[PDB]
RNA sequence: ACGUUCCCGGGCCUUGUACACACCGCCCGUCACACCAUGGGAGUUGAUUGCACCAGAAGUGGAUAGCUUAACCUUCGGGAAGGC
């Protein structure tokens, strides 16, 4: 819409299906990986503190604790780096924006179940 | 050449000594040059620890947003218990 119809076409054969997720919602989340001649894929799984779309350009970032530091990746919906992403868990947040799940660390950190 | 007061040496009695190769003795303290152990010393670097907080893995215990329910009760709808 935002965008020209020149570009709507053009955008439209880029798009690709995907299973919709709401925020604050753990992840699971499948990425092409090169290591030279062979092809792996790596399992990221992440509570989802922020969420933008934009139709083709959407975009979600992914939050998870590894060796009690976090890392923070802006992962782009459309892209064919994401061979999958599932849901492994649903959680209900007040805004939409997670961004004070930052300074949490532990116990503060975690999101209630919806049910 | 009165005389023993003195310079020197020698005889005896008593006295004090930290001296005994014996006063031509023994022996004290600073300064100078080395080497040793140590005290204070702006600090530098470790070990162990008092107290006040943050923290909340697995485990057990109270309670239930909720989910799956073999033993017994069932009016076969379910109840009882139990697990997550």
């Amino acid at each position: 819409s935002n965008k020209h119809l020149l570009v709507q076409a053009v955008e439209n054969a880029q798009i690709i299906e995907r299973p919709s997720f709401g925020p604050g919602d753990t992840v699971v989340v499948q990425v092409k990986v090169r290591e030279g001649e062979r092809e792996r894929l790596q399992a990221f799984e992440g509570i989802v503190i922020a969420k933008r779309n934009r139709g083709l350009n959407s975009a979600f970032t992914v939050r998870k604790i590894s060796s009690g530091v976090g890392v923070e990746r802006a992962f782009q919906l459309h892209s064919p780096i994401i061979e999958s992403i599932e849901v492994k868990r649903r959680g209900a947040v007040r805004r939409a924006k997670l961004y004070y799940l930052r300074e949490r660390s532990g116990k503060s950190a975690r999101i209630r179940e919806k049910l």
